[PDB]
C-alpha cells in the first residue's frame, strides 16, 4: 500500500497535489491529501 501527503485545501483541490507516487483520489484536509492506490 503506498500513501502521499500533499498540501491542499478543499476535497476538489486535493486531486492535482496526490499527483506524486503516481496514485489517483484526491480528498484533503487540515493541509493534507491522501492517495487511493489501485
Amino acid at each position: 500500500g503506498v500513501e502521499i501527503n500533499v498540501k491542499c485545501s478543499g476535497s476538489p483541490q486535493c486531486l492535482k497535489p496526490c499527483k506524486d507516487a503516481g496514485m489517483r483520489f484526491g480528498k484533503c484536509m487540515n493541509r493534507k491529501c491522501h492517495c487511493t492506490p489501485k
